[PDB]
């Protein structure tokens, strides 16, 4: 599913969509929502220090490009009983832009 596309236009998606409860730097603080860094590659619900609700340590999912994509398209769906209170990302073409961006930035 997942293709490459522009990281800077996923930038402003993140900006946009994301920034407001997530933030991506290496030692970046916890808001609503994890701090990002390190996500790729690791297992769901483990970025340390922060809450998660059971639904997402239990869904016990490696985050990949292509498990981020489906994710996003509908977070509830993905994950029943997630906190994240956002829709999705309904077109493919700005969940590759976004998950473009994330994938360097997280790193
Ligand atoms: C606040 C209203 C949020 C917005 C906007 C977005 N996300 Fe979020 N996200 C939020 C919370 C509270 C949580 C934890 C969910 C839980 O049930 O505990 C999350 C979780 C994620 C995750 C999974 C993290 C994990 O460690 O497994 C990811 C990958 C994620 N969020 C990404 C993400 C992106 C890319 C967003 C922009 C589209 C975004 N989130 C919006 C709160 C909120």
């Amino acid at each position: 599913e997942f293709k490459a596309g522009s990281a800077k236009k996923g930038a402003t998606l993140f900006k946009t969509r994301c920034l407001q409860c997530h933030t991506v730097e290496k030692g970046g603080p916890h808001k609503v929502g994890p701090n990002l860094h390190g996500i790729f590659g690791r297992h769901s619900g483990q970025a340390e220090g922060y809450s998660y609700t059971d639904a997402n340590i239990k869904k016990n999912v490696l985050w990949d490009e292509n498990t981020m994509s489906e994710y996003l398209t509908n977070p509830k769906k993905y994950i029943p009983g997630t906190k994240m209170a956002f829709g999705g990302l309904k077109k493919e073409k700005d969940r590759n832009d976004l998950i473009t961006y994330l994938k360097k930035a997280s790193e």
